[PDB]
């Protein structure tokens, strides 16, 4: 067939029932991760090939940086709980992997000020019970597939994108082979 098992995905031995239709896994010190957020932008092109209303989720993961990792997944926590994603990814993979100022706590709490999130919103947010119950979530979701590396992206509970049998010569070659995958795995 056009699309195999093996070559574009791998179909998860263990089935995860109730996961969300599009789950993507990252850390901040992936370097394909920084790629796929900066220059491809896999979320947006995979959304716009999906059905309008469908849920995408994304969670950030410990294995990489350790203590800082485990800080990453507790702020990506607060970031979901205020929604402000959106303002903080670019700022984040950058002070961890380009400028290379995020050293500590501290420092991830000033990309959120510099974000404009109130210092006393941020502080509640990082202590609250809602937060720990979100960095709860995003463990769980991880270790339901025994996440090996990142990025990831899982359709449906049960199949996982392979990006290494795709294109890589051209960008947006890739981006779009990526993309239709993802749309004809969550057809299946
Ligand atoms: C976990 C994810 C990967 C992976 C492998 C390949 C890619 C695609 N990167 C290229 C780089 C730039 C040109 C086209 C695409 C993205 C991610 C290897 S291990």
């Amino acid at each position: 067939a056009q699309y195999e098992d093996g070559k574009q995905y791998t179909t998860l031995e263990k089935p995860v029932a109730g996961a969300p239709q599009v789950l993507e896994f990252f850390s901040f010190f992936c370097p394909h991760c920084y790629q796929f957020e900066e220059v491809l932008h896999i979320s947006d092109n995979v959304k716009k090939k999906l059905p309008e209303g469908v849920k995408m989720t994304k969670y950030h993961v410990n294995f990489m940086g350790g203590d800082l990792g485990k800080d990453l997944t507790q702020a990506w926590a607060v970031a979901m709980a205020l929604g402000v994603e959106d303002k903080v990814t670019v700022p984040l993979f950058e002070g961890v992997q380009k400028t290379q100022t995020i050293r500590s706590a501290s420092d991830i709490r000033d990309v959120f000020i510099n974000a404009g999130i109130k210092g006393e919103e941020y502080d509640a947010a990082w202590n609250s019970f809602v937060v720990k119950s979100l960095v709860a979530q995003q463990e769980k979701a991880a270790a339901d597939v025994q996440l090996r590396g990142v990025p990831a992206m899982f359709v449906n509970g049960k199949y996982q994108l392979n990006p290494q049998g795709m294109d890589t010569s051209n960008m947006d070659v890739f981006v779009q082979q990526y993309a239709d995958t993802v749309k004809y795995l969550s057809e299946k």
